[PDB]
């Protein structure tokens, strides 16, 4: 779980491309059989915030 | 995908807890080989919403 290697400005903006995933309609979003939501989604950070987390990953 | 069936009020109960999940450490966020992030996560509406949901299922 990469979010304890998160800069503050990087957890923002995951909540952001989360956000917008959610409301542009991209990643999975299901109703299971019990009631319970999940959603799903794969995005991207910009390059030099990646490589960042790739180094200390 | 049950964006289609959600009333906006629901949509954005979603979103509060998708953003709630993600702050709090709930669901699993991932940096995949090719530096990409994923987030999914599972969560509970509220009986009366959800019961709304299955019915129109």
């Amino acid at each position: 779980d990469v979010r304890h290697h998160f800069t503050p400005s990087e957890r923002q903006l995951c909540l952001s491309s989360i956000q917008t995933a959610f409301n542009q309609g991209a990643g999975t979003c299901t109703l299971s059989d019990s009631g319970r939501i999940s959603y799903t989604v794969e995005f991207s950070l910009p390059t030099h915030h990646t490589v960042r987390l790739i180094r200390v990953t």
